[PDB]
């Protein structure tokens, strides 16, 4: 299938990107270098991942080597929760640009709808142990994101982990200047997201699926949690197609018109995960994979459930 999807800003976004959350700083430069060498043109980043400098080393080198041109790359980052105030957004974006070695981002996302008190700590706490919100609202943060487009820092802006009412709030914002281009949400066979995906797509917003493999390296994994990569039912579909389970899990969102961003620092898996443009899941395969939904989240945000903008109380 086609390698890129057209966004509502007129730019094209590669449907397969490399994730970088948890990629160790001493391994992510080589991961991104390998990814670019084997065909990746989209890298998903974030300031909170604490490895943008090292991602940037890889990008800048592959540009210097003329393995790729800047206009062929699609680099995404995200505004962290402690930078939602309007006077902090530009500096947060500019720090990410400096670290990534870039003059512009292709896409900049509000990482989560929940703003937190600014300061050095990424999760400022009171007990008492609760995260300290900021009195920022998603609409004013969105206006600050729009400014970044108008200053040339970013080509596109979007949102992440917004529920359908929060997307609707952006779309209904008084004086809205730019619609979100993307909503990046968790999505895989255990969290299939039919309602939120159809809503976003119906509005021309492209959905990116994160944790498509079920994030087996997530730091809070428990043994009793379900495991996509080990699910016999998914392994059977992979065997039928002569592909790996991971390749099925990556192809699945692609056939729903989603972008997908599997993470790896393992060279052989980085290459494997890209070899997903040469086979097709049947409609029956797709419906079968959808049937595995259980509303299970890698990223549940249990410490934020009292935040006024917590996204996961709503059905979707
Ligand atoms: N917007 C948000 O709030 C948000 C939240 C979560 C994630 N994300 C983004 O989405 C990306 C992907 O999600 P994720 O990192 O949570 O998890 P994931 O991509 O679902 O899974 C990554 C894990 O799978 C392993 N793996 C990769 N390819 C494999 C293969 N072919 N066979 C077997 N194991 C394989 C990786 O191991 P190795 O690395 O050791 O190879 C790593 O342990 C993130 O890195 C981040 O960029 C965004
Ligand atoms: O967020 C990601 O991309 C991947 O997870 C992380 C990565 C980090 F480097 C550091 C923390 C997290 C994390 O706890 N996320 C979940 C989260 C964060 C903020 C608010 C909510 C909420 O529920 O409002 C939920």
């Amino acid at each position: 299938m086609a390698s890129r999807i057209l966004l509502n800003n007129g730019a094209k976004m590669p449907i397969l990107g490399l994730g970088t959350w948890k990629s160790p700083p001493g391994q992510v430069t080589e991961a991104v270098k390998v990814a670019i060498d084997v065909g990746y043109r989209h890298i998903d980043c974030a300031h909170v991942y604490q490895n943008e400098n090292e991602v940037g080393v890889a990008i800048q080198e592959k540009l210097r080597e003329q393995v790729v041109k800047r206009e062929e790359l699609f680099i995404v980052s995200k505004l962290w929760c402690t930078y939602h105030e309007k006077g902090l957004v530009k500096g947060a974006c500019q720090k990410t640009l400096s670290d990534l070695k870039l003059d512009y981002l292709d896409l900049y996302l509000i990482h989560w709808p929940t703003g937190f008190k600014p300061g050095k700590e990424f999760f400022p706490l009171d007990e008492s142990g609760n995260v300290v919100p900021s009195d920022t609202n998603i609409l004013d943060t969105w206006a600050a994101m729009e400014e970044l487009v108008d200053e040339g820092l970013v080509k596109a802006i979007g949102i992440s982990n917004f529920n359908h009412l929060q997307v609707e709030m952006i779309l209904n914002k008084p004086g809205l200047k730019y619609k979100p281009a993307v909503n990046q949400i968790e999505c895989h066979p255990y969290l299939t997201q039919e309602k939120l995906i159809q809503y976003c797509q119906s509005k021309g917003i492209v959905v990116t699926a994160y944790s498509p493999l079920g994030s087996p390296d997530r730091p809070w994994a428990k043994p009793e949690d379900p495991s996509l990569l080990e699910d016999p039912r998914i392994k059977a579909i992979a065997a039928k197609h002569n592909k790996t389970t991971a390749q099925v899990l990556i192809r699945f969102p692609m056939q729903r018109n989603l972008v997908v961003i599997p993470k790896s620092v393992t060279p052989e898996r980085i290459a494997e995960n890209f070899k997903v443009f040469d086979f097709e899941l049947s409609s029956q395969d797709m419906t079968t994979l959808l049937s595995y939904n259980r509303n299970w989240r890698v990223c549940a945000g249990l410490s934020c459930t009292s935040h006024k903008d917590y996204p996961f109380h709503e059905e979707f």
